[PDB]
């Protein structure tokens, strides 16, 4: 009888239905006599019978729909239990606080060889799944790990590594970690640890199914971040590690001071993440006025000198030299002193400029860290070669000196991320355990190249998801008779063609502007326009119904009607944002460095940021289409970082837009194991009398199957497979299982159950 219906901020509440009008249910909430609402028929679910009850597969609910596994979830959540199935999906809800013991070595030796379902819902129950599929099926695995900023992918991907690692080792893919996010995570409005960067980490494993080592491969680091950001967010972690934490030595040998006297810092919030013992660790000299005014960032994980000490340690255990360390930490200085180097306007119609005299310290300390001559260096940012060497205005000097900024901390980021990969390798694998980290599609008030890239990368994931979940399960489906209800979808390659077709593709356009005498970004806006002008995926900005968009020429921006929502680009800057190469003189002044690890950095000029992009993303997909795929939902449970604070209509909307509510009936009513009578029968025969060996393998099958004790809730027969159902995994792998003092008891036991 009581029903769950809308409820503006809790997603749904619990009521009865006392009316039934056109298009209408009248709800009466629970204990509220007399009082009702209206809501559509469409948006009123059943409830389950047991409203305190909750189960670990939401397959289990009598009820499977978008209000019961969210009422689900939430008990579970209240209850600290953030890990719940979706037969062999792993939803994955923030605690936003350290829950003791769920990550323990005991907890990860509980995990190891258990079947789906023995154990309670967890990360680690995903990862020894896929290493025992890659183990049987002799087939490499990825495990995706999607969600919201601030879900959660990263913590559990390093779960998922950890795991692996101290299962199935003989530390160094653990240890990089802290390295990575040191270069590659900042201080966010959604996440204090950010990842601003995206990565495919690969475990590999040699044909004994122990780990031989790892492969990193980094996506898209953020390079605009790397010069200004936003009051309540930060620089890359790094540079306040190495404020907060470095030794006076250190700091005297780099010329650090606190972070208020950074251009490329102090935009952004000064403050360190610390807690009141850190804090006093933290020397007088490292902290901001800001900081000593409103104290220190709280955040449970994050602590800048707790970080720094634990970055080195990992460097240590990695095998990176202390001449690396510092020779990083040279490069990390030598661009925030470039930040300090600030311009005047020169000439009598200011068509010039030249170093203010506030800047000369800057200039020294910059080419003294980056082993530069300080007038090559000074002449290289005021000036421009055409030979002819004519004057740059003070916003091409600003110009100039930030894409030096930019390109040489990207090409450091480069270098870290293959130093790590240098610390595991690996002469040759059998397979492999791929673990994909990456932000989803989102969208801001400004969204420019950097969100561009991002949302044409989840144009293809989604595509890949829907190929997987959707298109390859039901052919398997059909082809073997099962009659499951088919769900249906609408393919994205439209939307894909438009940014990455050859020639007339957004990426192509934009490289075409790049190779043009005086690139610009309204050229290339209107050359996408007047070639797309017949697509019904792009639209000029006018056509938005935000306000916010009214004032947007034609030239100066573009909507992508993505699926997941349409998408206004403002295009200033999407010229110099496609370029990963430096100009031919800031180029050779960085070519030509004193410093050997400044020239190993670096071992018209223009590479193309969207075509890398899309090479990397091929070559991904090409992977991810070769493997097994296992998937994690991390959800974001509130936008204020905070534990205990359940928002159930913020995480019913994640539930609907990552298309888990679409896929419930079909997961529910889908056979996620399967294995050919044939490969049953031929792994049993040879231990068979007889009379069970003289069975056709389906005939084979039911007896083994009967005799077990198993039934149609169980499994069901296809015309060539046995198809196991969701939570029947253990019943599975007892089928599965090899061994031959395992394989004659079953025999026995069919012996026994034939007479
Ligand atoms: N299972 C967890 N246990 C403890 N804290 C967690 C857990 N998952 C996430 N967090 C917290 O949430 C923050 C954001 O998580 P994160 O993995 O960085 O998000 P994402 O990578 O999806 O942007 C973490 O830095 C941490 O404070
Ligand atoms: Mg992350």
């Amino acid at each position: 009888k009581p029903v769950w219906a809308p409820h503006p901020t809790d997603g749904f509440q619990v009521g009865n239905i006392v009316d039934i009008g056109p298009d209408s249910l009248t709800i009466e909430p629970l204990n509220q006599k007399g009082k009702t609402f209206l809501a559509l028929i469409n948006q009123v679910f059943p409830a389950e019978e047991d409203s305190k009850k909750d189960v670990e597969d939401n397959c289990s609910l009598m009820y499977l729909n978008e209000a019961t596994l969210l009422h689900n979830i939430k008990v579970r959540y209240s209850k600290d239990r953030i890990y719940t199935y979706v037969a062999n999906i792993l939803i994955a809800v923030n605690p936003y606080f350290d829950i003791p013991k769920i990550y323990s070595s005991e907890t990860i030796k509980s995990y190891q060889g258990k079947s789906l379902g023995t154990m309670p819902p967890h990360v680690f129950a995903i990862a020894d799944k896929a290493f025992r599929d890659m183990k049987v099926l002799k087939l490499s695995q990825s495990i995706i790990v999607s969600g919201e900023s601030g879900a959660g992918k990263t913590e559990n991907t390093k779960f998922v590594l950890r795991y692996l690692t101290e299962s199935y080792g003989t530390d160094r893919i653990v240890e990089a970690n802290p390295l990575l996010e040191a270069f590659g995570n900042a201080k966010t409005v959604r996440n204090n640890n950010s990842s601003r960067f995206g990565k495919f980490v690969e475990i590999h494993f040699n044909e004994k199914s122990s780990v031989v080592g790892g492969f990193v491969s980094h996506y898209l680091l953020e390079k605009s971040r790397i010069c200004v950001q936003g009051k309540e967010e930060r620089n890359y972690h790094i540079f306040y590690r190495l404020c907060a934490g470095a030794s006076e030595d250190i700091r005297e040998r780099l010329h650090l001071s606190s972070p208020d006297n950074f251009r490329y810092l102090n935009r952004g919030c000064t403050r360190y993440f610390a807690n009141k013992e850190t804090d006093k660790q933290i020397l007088q000299n490292r902290k901001s006025p800001e900081y000593l005014k409103a104290g220190s960032l709280k955040d449970p994980l994050l602590d800048d000198h707790g970080d720094f000490i634990r970055m080195c340690t990992a460097m240590k255990k990695i095998g990176l030299d202390d001449e690396e360390k510092l020779d990083l930490f040279r490069v990390v200085a030598g661009v925030l002193h470039l930040g300090n180097i600030d311009f005047e306007e020169a000439g009598s119609t200011s068509g010039g400029c030249n170093l203010k005299n506030k800047s000369t310290q800057a200039l020294e300390y910059c080419a003294e860290l980056l082993g530069l001559d300080q007038d090559d260096l000074r002449v290289s940012l005021t000036t421009r070669v055409m030979v002819i060497k004519v004057p740059l205005k003070v916003e091409q000097a600003n110009n100039a000196r930030d894409a030096l900024a930019k390109t040489v901390y990207s090409h450091l980021f480069d270098h870290v991320v293959n130093r790590v990969n240098q610390c595991f390798p690996f002469e040759t694998s059998s397979y492999f355990i791929g673990v994909l980290d990456i932000a989803g599609f989102e969208y801001f008030e400004h969204n420019s190249f950097e969100q561009f890239c991002i949302n044409y990368c989840n144009e293809k994931l989604q595509q890949f998801f829907n190929e997987r979940i959707l298109k390859e399960e039901q052919e398997l489906y059909q082809k073997e008779g099962l009659g499951v209800n088919e769900v249906h979808y609408v393919d994205n390659q439209d939307c894909i063609d438009l940014i990455e077709a050859r020639l007339v593709g957004i990426l192509d356009i934009l490289d075409e502007e790049n190779r043009l005498p005086q690139p610009s970004d309204q050229h290339f806006t209107s050359a996408v326009h007047q070639k797309h002008k017949d697509h019904f995926r792009l639209s000029i900005p006018r056509k938005s119904k935000l306000a916010i968009h009214r004032n947007i020429r034609d030239d100066e921006g573009f909507i992508i009607r993505h699926f997941a929502g349409a998408v206004c680009y403002e295009t200033t800057q999407f010229v110099e944002k496609n370029n990963d190469a430096l100009h031919m003189s800031l180029e050779s002044l960085i070519c030509e460095s004193r410093d050997k690890f400044i020239r190993e950095l670096f071992e018209l000029s223009f590479i193309s940021v969207g075509n890398k992009f899309k090479t990397q993303l091929n070559l991904l997909l090409d992977k991810l289409r070769s493997t097994g795929a296992s998937f994690i939902r991390c959800i974001k449970p509130n936008l204020k970082m905070t534990s205990h604070h359940f928002e159930g209509a913020q995480i019913l909307s994640q539930l609907q837009c990552s298309g888990m509510v679409s896929v419930l009936d079909l997961m529910q009513g889908g056979f996620p194991s399967r294995a050919s009578f044939h490969e049953l029968y031929n792994m049993y025969k040879k231990y068979m009398p007889d009379k069970l060996a003289r069975l056709d393998p389906r005939l084979f099958c039911k007896a083994l199957f009967k005799a077990l004790g198993l039934n149609e809730i169980d499994y069901k027969f296809g015309l060539t497979k046995v198809f196991f159902r969701p939570g029947k995994f253990a019943e599975f792998d007892q089928i599965m299982k090899s061994d031959p003092d395992h394989l004659a008891e079953l025999v026995k036991r069919v012996n026994h159950w034939l007479i």
